[PDB]
């Protein structure tokens, strides 16, 4: 499905110093609906926090807005891994940009980062 696969990158966070990044070096096949890709976290902080998973999910266009909800781990989803990444891209009709929130594992727990930016590229 060449015609409908392409990549997509998208940037979850507010960027303020200090602030959690979330970059997104996704693909999207717009027929199938499936969304896959690499989840890197970052805050820039004490630790340094340094999140990696694949990220695999789908996306959801709503009359307009489109809904991605994506999740993921270390291997992607054949692997037995524990699942390490919820996130809910709510981009608007455009999918330029739009609020988001996301979860990643770290230290044998989970932290959340709810209604951060997202922009793409």
């Amino acid at each position: 499905l060449r015609v409908g696969l392409f990549p997509v990158r998208y940037l979850v966070g507010t960027g303020l110093p200090g602030a959690p990044q979330l970059v997104l070096d996704l693909m999207v096949d717009t027929v199938d609906h499936s969304v896959v890709g690499r989840a890197a976290v970052s805050q820039a902080v004490s630790p340094p926090l340094n999140f990696h998973a694949d990220v695999w999910g789908s996306y959801v266009f709503r009359l307009a807005i489109v809904q991605i909800s994506l999740q993921g781990n270390q291997g992607g989803p054949q692997s037995n891994s524990m699942i390490t990444f919820y996130g809910e891209l709510l981009l608007k009709g455009d999918g330029k940009t739009g609020v988001a929130s996301y979860r990643y594992y770290s230290n044998g727990s989970w932290h959340e980062v709810e209604n951060v930016p997202v922009k793409a590229d």
